DNA sequence: GGTAGACCTGGACGC
DNA sequence: GCGTCCAGTCTACC
């Protein structure tokens, strides 16, 4: 009853709502689609994960997003805590206004969007977002998900346990920069990225100026932010774009990967024109990004999130 | 300035 | 049951 993961039905008094129609958000289309890797549908239509250093379970009805938080006396999320959720899902951004616009200038988008509504971008923590995507390169979402879980279990603060699940906060820079981290990460199965994580944490803490340097890029320009991130080991064009779009408030950033290349070729008959290469390469990937920006506008990265999410569900 | 190949690690084929 | 193919970043040499 009071044990295990909560469900809206089981612990009624332990849930607070926030107005949000499925047209503004679809948990099942945002949480497991490769933006954040820390949410799990422990119970049908109920997603659990760490949000703002606390564990939460979320579920939705046609017009409501139901939230419950596990902190001592179990109580309802307060108005402030709920505000943290609104911020995570960037709810001030009207997804219906964006879909209308993109669909107005892109007939193919209008078509896909008609069946994949509620795909918006999570506003993530720079650090969590940075190392999670360092683990993403040349990998698949399912594997990346386990790597990130083992990484947080081994180096992150222990939060609380529900059923046989112990939740952990994302490791700090100091922890990731500690001694022998790479070796431990390799036993955890991160492959060659184990080096990127260790090397990137130290680089940030010992050469770039620490956490302030990262949290800073958020006020800088996409052009600025993207160049800086590429300095870090394991952070190429894609990873840096994912970070700019999902954690540094650069909504025009467009991560270019195998999925976006397939979407470009199959749904737009796109081809590189300013570059000599016929396939993926540093030059062609940059062109594709510009292409999608030119097509969708200022919030091109968000539109990209819709097609990418839709391309996974296949 | 612009490419071939190696990288870790499993699922998903295909024979 | 096995050898490939897949889901980006970094460097050789150009
Ligand atoms: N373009 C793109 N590539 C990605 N890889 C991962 Br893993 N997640 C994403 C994403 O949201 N967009
Ligand atoms: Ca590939």
């Amino acid at each position: 009853g009071s044990e295990g993961h909560r469900t809206l039905a089981s612990t009624p008094a332990l849930w607070a709502s926030i107005p949000c129609p499925r047209s503004e958000l679809r948990l099942d289309l945002v949480l497991p689609s490769g933006q954040s890797f820390r949410w799990r549908e422990q119970s049908p239509a109920h997603w659990s994960g760490v949000l703002a250093d606390q564990v939460w379970t979320l579920t939705q009805t046609e017009e409501q997003l139901h939230c419950t938080v596990y902190r001592s006396q179990a109580s309802r999320p307060t108005p402030d805590e709920l505000e943290a959720v609104r911020k995570y899902f960037q709810l001030d951004v009207t997804l219906a206004q964006l879909y209308h616009h993109w669909g107005s200038v892109d007939s193919h988008f209008q078509e896909v969007a008609q069946k994949f509504q509620g795909v918006r971008l999570l506003r993530q923590d720079p650090i969590e977002c940075l190392f999670s995507f360092i683990c993403s390169s040349n990998n698949n979402i399912a594997r990346i998900t386990g790597m990130v879980e083992r990484l947080c279990q081994a180096f992150g603060p222990r939060l609380i346990q529900l059923d046989d699940v112990t939740y952990h906060g994302f490791p700090s820079l100091q922890a990731l920069a500690g001694p022998e981290v790479e070796a431990h990460l390799r036993k955890l199965g991160l492959g060659y990225r184990a080096r990127y994580v260790s090397a990137s944490a130290r680089a940030i803490l010992e050469e770039q100026g620490g956490l302030a340097w990262l949290q800073q890029l958020r006020e800088s320009s996409y052009e600025e932010a993207h160049k800086a991130l590429c300095i870090l080991p394991g952070v190429g064009t894609k990873v840096a774009d994912c970070i700019c779009l999902m954690a540094l408030d650069k909504p025009q950033a467009v991560p270019v990967d195998v999925h976006m290349w397939h979407i470009a070729q199959r749904d737009y008959s796109w081809h590189p024109t300013t570059s000599q290469a016929k396939g993926p390469s540093p030059q062609t990937n940059k062109e594709l990004g510009n292409f999608f920006r030119s097509l969708w506008g200022p919030y091109a990265g968000w539109a990209q999130a819709v097609l990418f999410s839709a391309d996974l569900r296949q």
